[PDB]
């Protein structure tokens, strides 16, 4: 069930290409100054590219965003589709930070993202959703506001779900909102869940939201 932790020689030598990342995305990494993959990237990317669900035990600073963004963008290039991936976050700040990385990696290949968070007028958000972005990065309550109230908005097309900082999502009282979202997305999708630790509450969510996941743990 557990991913192979990278050892010192592998940290020193692995490339993004070695992980299976397509050439145009290897170039985007270089352009960002991502010249070596992090350990969570080395663990999760090949498994995700093979189509495995992922549970990542990792925190900011580990490179967890690239560990899910790169496989999502790789698949998007293979099979372009709007409303392709949803990333859920506990906070609006993390949503903007994740969008910065998707835009940095994907803007030049034409990938469109939309951030859907509190503190922003709903009419700009409804327009952004009508424009059918490839990626939506949202906090759970604001996403449900749009699922309930924004005409024509739904997640039936989704191929990827990410729950980033899932321990914090649950600790911030979004259990019901997450459960509601899980009811109105497709079962046939790829899913990532990242958390700083495994707890009973996180294990309940992973058993509800992931299929045969590989556990990828790092300390840095
Ligand atoms: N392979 C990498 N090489 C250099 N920097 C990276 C790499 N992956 C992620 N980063 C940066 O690490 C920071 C923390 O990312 P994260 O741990 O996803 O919150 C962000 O500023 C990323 O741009």
């Amino acid at each position: 069930t557990e991913a192979s932790q990278p050892i010192v020689e592998e940290e020193e030598t692995k490339t993004f290409k070695d992980l299976g990342v397509t050439d145009v995305l290897c170039e985007a990494c270089d352009q960002l100054g991502w010249t070596k993959p992090t350990k969570i990237q080395i663990e999760a990317i090949p498994l995700a590219l093979q189509g495995r669900d992922i549970i990542g035990l990792a925190e900011t600073g580990s490179g967890k965003t690239g560990a899910f963004a790169l496989p999502i963008l790789n698949a998007l290039l293979e099979t372009p589709q709007r409303l392709f991936a949803l990333v859920l976050t506990p906070t609006r700040e993390l949503a903007f930070q994740i969008s910065e990385q998707f835009e940095a990696l994907g803007s030049s290949i034409g990938v469109q993202s939309a951030v859907i968070v509190g503190g922003i007028d709903s009419m700009s958000q409804s327009l952004a959703l009508a424009k059918k972005p490839h990626i939506i990065i949202a906090t759970p309550g604001r996403l449900i506001d749009h699922l309930e109230n924004t005409k024509g908005f739904n997640l039936r097309a989704l191929k990827y779900l990410v729950m980033d900082e899932a321990d914090r999502i649950l600790n911030m009282d979004f259990e019901t909102e997450v459960d509601k979202i899980l009811k109105v997305i497709p079962r046939d999708r790829k899913t990532f869940l990242f958390s700083a630790t495994m707890t009973k509450k996180v294990q309940k969510l992973q058993r509800a939201a992931l299929k045969n996941p590989v556990k990828c743990a790092v300390s840095s």
